[PDB]
């Protein structure tokens, strides 16, 4: 059946917007997952999950009599496809239980450890989703074998569909680079925002680099993708030595013997994959990644026996039964035992990519300290295991349940406590008419709020206007952000807050960050007014203002906009349609292509663009908050050029005179051109449409302003 | 950007049961395009369209000085992608500006009348639809050149998205029959449901079958392409004839001066395509079709030259400006206008097409008839007319505004009018105990009602349980339906209805549709009970008894389920994988995946199965309204294997004892196996949801028991 993606392959595409409608939902309109999971019984999940551990199902046998190896396995690849330059992956929506996670080949036989789950799913059914599951599983295997954890947030709710995420151009399973999709170029720079070494994969190749056995180079792709997943030298090397203390690779017989992935299998196979007409296929007989490696002396047991062997020993490299490169310590007695057969035991074995944490040098510096101080190595890999599977879960105020860590970690960008009385309706009317008193234009006020609120990502709910950060390194100084017209305004926000908190009694003060939106809120009602209606824009408080020291300026800077369609902005020349990264924004801050249609068209009149331009700005009534970006938008009467000077500004003339009226940029003319959104568009800009274009803005607006405020859901 | 289609291109589509979200739509929840359009001041409106039939832009100059023929041209295309196999297309949805029918090649330059009708879109805002629109402005255009319509009827409200239809698979544009992808295969048989003869046109080829010039062979594929859209030879005359009465084509030149169409076109032709390099490239240069025909001596008036014309002279066969064949009059004056220059003549012509009403025999019959008595020729394509344009309406309980005509059409498949009281609650407790006192079973009164309601499709609001059509020839005696099975039903329930109907004081009395639907009813209330829950299932009468005489049998034909998920049926073999039926089913029921999932799992569990066939009935309790279709499919100690005898019925076996546990077909199975509809079998098949299933069932019966029910929407 040929479709329109056949017929216009670059047409840009909306349905991204409209993913996770009420339509695909199983579950009621009200239903609320964080009430359902408070009252679960969480202590007898994990009994559950404990006895589960030992007890083996014929249809796929534990290693060791124990599947807790596996499962760490698959609580890693949960978190592991997360990358911190969008936001997306993660284990935050249970997304390994769709296409294409499901079947990507390093998530081969994970079908089977999510198929153990079903009787327990079963049993405590919405009470705990899957996405909750799988990591409450890998954190149980980890205590079953003696690890002391950090600590479990429930509240990860689950999704009913796969998400849209770019994870790169291949159209071949685990392509090696230097294709004609390769995403790789340079010396070796991987394409943003992909954070693993080739298609399929959840970082790095374990034979090495392209399958080169080399681990002084397997290091540097290993330093590339975990620092691309948000960890560190140091969270790196305890996480990749803690998760291999335990369990085995499959790699008993060669690959061909694997059948077809979870969604190329036969209806029979009832949603798994991967089956193997190697000898039993399962068990013993397993194939999974075609590796054959057991690390440690006791694969169902922490220790520290994993830098006690990777030190210990001289490797060799040698070749499993399916034919991978991997290595062995050839001097040493066969101290490692079997999986099933009690009467034979084997030598140490390790993968390329556990050899680079001994000779890359600056991951043998670490590895020789949890080496020599195995209590700090369980310390690290507590902490990094609970950053891994919580990195992508937002703000602390979504984790629930009895097992929350209290210790508040620099990666969680952390809100301070608010411990005042918060500002009433009538406080905030009196805010409202001492800012716009100051002087400050509804330019100043809607930029200042709409940088500050427009951070925020829907992918792993980092940014938003809580904290203030704006004020603080490095959003203060980003070019979107326009660092000194910011500084000004904030300026004038701090005196006003300032006078005010000095006037109360009893505790009741303002945060910036609550003053900030607040005044963005004016800035909409006075435009409103500048149109002649009178409306009031909805205003919650309770944000609080965090410090820079509580302020990881790293880690903010994959929040930077470097593209941002709402304030005509483009950082750069970039090789995805400017119309591309509008839908994009769009998508990360949770707006359908309505919505996205609306905020757009009110913030061209507002003065919302970076720098003053004049782009998109098709009014002569510039902040007045009115439709006129699409009623002339949408006027035949004006004919469209792109300009001379450059193929993306165009230039908007009387078809009659050739007189100049306006110019614009694709994201302006995108409104008048995609079919779709040419259709919103003309609601906007027709006749009747004035009340239902400003009470829509305002609620985008109000929508915007509480991205990040898990405290009032 | 890789995508889960590339991956895995065969594997089912869901999204298509999710298209149509409150997300994608800008109007509120609660917005009634009914209340709207009801309020509109119609008269008003078709005054600003007379007035734009002369209103010439000099962007797309009319011809003659008059846009009605372009216009009729607009609405004839909305209306003309109906299919009567599915019925999919039409004019009803709006779905001309949009992918991909704003691009189809025979929609050339009807992005030109479109725009032309922005202003009036724009003035009235969402009172009147472009769905509406674009039929009304037909209308007008017929008025204003003389002719008297038929009526016209309002309440096509817009939609905001492309629908989901299959269009052929061939991927050149007008791909000749017998490619790859071929529509056509034996003695040129078009594959159903498909309802044109090349990828991107409305009918068939003006310049005859794969463009050869013929008009005995074209006539045949228009007759068998018109009759795919419900039109038989008198109407077909008459549409087609009433049609060329008007305006001109356009083939001034090459067509490879023609640009590239809306869907590719750069952003700044702003929605508009088929951008022209020809001379002016618009007016008396434009370039549409590639033909170069203007049929009557007055294009822009009602007459009769038509029919005097195709009689009158002998035909030579010739060539267009552009290369295409067409029909130029033998030894003819030069009488017909020029469009554009008063002091040019031109010579009668015709296309291959036209010249099809004269010389197949069947047709040359009608047209002499019309040419002899023209007065007969005028009400037949009026009454055509009205017909192609509210074909996909729906029941006339839709049909909105005062031009609605007063007579009741067969085509429209009527409802009497109700003119007694309608049964009460009591009345309704009353008859539900009658019928379950009866005898009938649960399997027989729930398969029975199901047959009766889902006949319904979407497509164009045709079928449902309203008419009790279920008693009359065709229904009765589909195979779907058990007609013994259904006789049996109807016969117990028809003196339970004499008998309650005999015993009423005042004119009150029940309908069989009613009482078809009651009983329904009545079996899930039973089913309930007999699983130990106690349920009310709603139900509102109104349905009316349609007779013999007022249900059209070979238009019935087309609404039989040759594929009927819900009931297990198939009723041979098809191409087409039967999940993928069952998925277009739900989509004609308009039913959402977890809708589709939920109604599945009961009906199975009720005996709604044809036959009584054990595929999918996984439980011990049959007749009770439980979850068990869910708790068993998902149950892992089960292992499925398609049988010798049959690769798309499978047996699942007890996994330790090889012991035969149940069958099951794709439609089962695919419910275990697909991981978006798994994941759905799993909310159902939880330990806690027994409740929401029954409530949730409970909720699709009674929506797909009310599908027809627009009198009272
Ligand atoms: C450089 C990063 C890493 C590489 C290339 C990698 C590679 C692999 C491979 C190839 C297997 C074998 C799969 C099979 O054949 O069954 C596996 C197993 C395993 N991995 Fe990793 N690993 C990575 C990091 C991690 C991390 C961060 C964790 C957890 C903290 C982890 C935990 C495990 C566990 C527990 C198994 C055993 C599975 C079982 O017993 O069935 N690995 N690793
Ligand atoms: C066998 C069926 C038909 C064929 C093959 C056919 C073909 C065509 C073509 C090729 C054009 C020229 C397009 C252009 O170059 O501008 C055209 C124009 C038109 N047809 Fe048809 N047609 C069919 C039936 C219809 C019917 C059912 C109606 C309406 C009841 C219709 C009314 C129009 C009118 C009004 C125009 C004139 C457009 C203008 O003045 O711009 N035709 N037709
Ligand atoms: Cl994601
Ligand atoms: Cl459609
Ligand atoms: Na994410
Ligand atoms: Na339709």
């Amino acid at each position: 059946g040929t479709s329109n993606r056949d017929w216009w392959p670059n047409q840009l595409d909306l349905s991204i917007l409209h993913r996770h409608s009420s339509l695909s939902d199983p579950m009621g309109k009200d239903f609320n997952y964080a009430q359902a999971f408070e009252k679960l019984d969480l202590a007898a999940v994990k009994r559950d999950l404990h006895a589960l551990m030992t007890t083996s199902q014929d249809w796929w046998p534990a290693d060791f009599g124990h599947y807790g190896g596996l499962f760490i396995r698959m609580a890693w690849h949960s978190a592991g496809t997360y990358r911190t330059a969008d936001g997306r992956g993660g284990a935050g929506e249970g997304q390994q239980r769709f296409a294409p996670l499901n079947s990507w080949p390093d998530n081969a036989n994970l079908d089977k450890a999510r198929r153990l789950l079903w009787p327990i799913k079963q049993k405590y059914g919405r009470a705990i989703s899957w996405a909750d599951l799988l990591i409450l599983t890998g954190n149980v295997a980890l205590e079953s074998m003696g690890f002391k954890t950090f600590g479990f947030a429930g509240g990860r709710a689950d999704t009913w569909e796969p998400e849209d995420v770019y994870w790169g151009s291949e159209k071949i399973w685990l392509e090696l680079s230097g294709g004609p999709n390769s995403r790789y170029s340079g010396d070796r720079q991987l394409e943003n925002p992909l954070a693993a070494v080739q298609m399929g994969l959840i970082y790095v190749n374990p034979e090495g680099p392209d399958g080169n056995p080399d681990p002084v180079a397997a290091a540097r792709d290993i330093r590339d993708t975990f620092a691309r997943m948000a960890m560190n030298d140091e969270e790196t090397v305890a996480l990749i030595a803690g998760g291999h203390t335990f369990g085995k690779t499959h790699g008993a017989g060669p690959d061909s013997n694997v059948g077809a992935e979870p969604e190329a299998a036969g209806i029979e196979a009832q949603g798994l994959g991967w089956k193997s007409a190697y000898r039993t296929g399962k068990g013993a007989d397993a194939i999974t990644s075609g590796l054959e490696v057991t690390w440690t002396t006791t694969p169902t047991q922490w220790s520290h026996n994993f830098f006690e062997n990777l030190f210990g020993y001289e490797w060799e490299l040698t070749k499993s039964p399916a034919g991978a490169h991997q290595w062995v310590a050839k001097g040493a007695d066969a101290v490692i035992p079997d999986a099933f057969d009690p009467s034979k035991k084997h030598r140490p074995t390790m993968l390329t990519t556990d050899l680079s944490l001994r000779f890359d040098p600056a991951y043998e510096k670490i590895s020789r300290r949890f080496h020599e101080n195995p209590e700090q190595f369980a310390d690290a890999f507590a902490r990094a295991w609970f950053k891994l599977t919580h990195r992508d879960m937002g703000p602390r105020a979504r984790y629930l349940g009895p097992e929350v860590p209290a210790e508040v970690l620099l990666w969680q960008d952390p809100i301070p406590a608010v411990d005042h009385p918060l500002i009433d309706a009538a406080d905030a009317a009196e805010l409202k008419a001492k800012v716009l008193a100051s002087g400050l234009t509804v330019s100043q006020l809607v930029s200042t709020a709409w940088a500050a609120a427009s951070t925020f990502r829907g992918s792993d709910k980092r940014g938003g206007a809580n904290g203030a950060r704006i004020r603080l390194a490095p959003q203060k100084d980003w070019e979107a952000n326009q660092p000194e017209q910011l500084a000004a305004v904030l300026e004038t926000l701090e005196a006003i807050r300032t006078a005010f908190n000095g006037a109360q009694r009893g505790g009741k003060q303002v945060s910036l960050a609550d003053l900030i939106v607040l005044a963005g809120c004016a800035g909409v009602e006075q435009a409103a007014k500048n149109a002649g209606h009178a409306v009031t824009v909805p205003f919650a408080p309770g944000r609080a203002d965090a410090s820079q020291e509580q302020t990881d300026v790293e880690s903010m800077a994959v929040l930077e906009p470097v593209a941002d369609g709402f304030r005509n902005y483009l950082k750069g020349k970039y090789r995805v349609p400017a119309e591309v990264l509008l839908v994009d924004k769009a998508q990360l801050l949770t707006l359908s292509a309505p919505e996205m249609t609306v905020l757009l068209g009110g913030l061209r009149v507002l003065g919302a663009n970076v720098g003053q331009s004049r782009h998109g700005v098709f009014t002569a009534r510039e902040q007045a908050l009115t439709n006129d970006f699409f009623v002339n938008l949408l006027d035949m009467g004006t004919e469209w050029k792109p300009t001379a000077a450059d193929a993306d500004v165009f230039e908007g003339r009387d078809r009659a005179t050739g007189e100049l009226k306006w110019t614009g940029t694709r994201v302006d003319l995108v409104f008048g051109s995609h079919s779709q959104l040419r259709a919103l568009a003309e609601v906007y800009g027709s006749a009747d449409a004035q009340e239902k274009f400003v009470r829509d803005f305002v609620a985008v607006w109000n929508k915007v302003m509480n991205l990040d405020r898990f405290d009032l859901a």
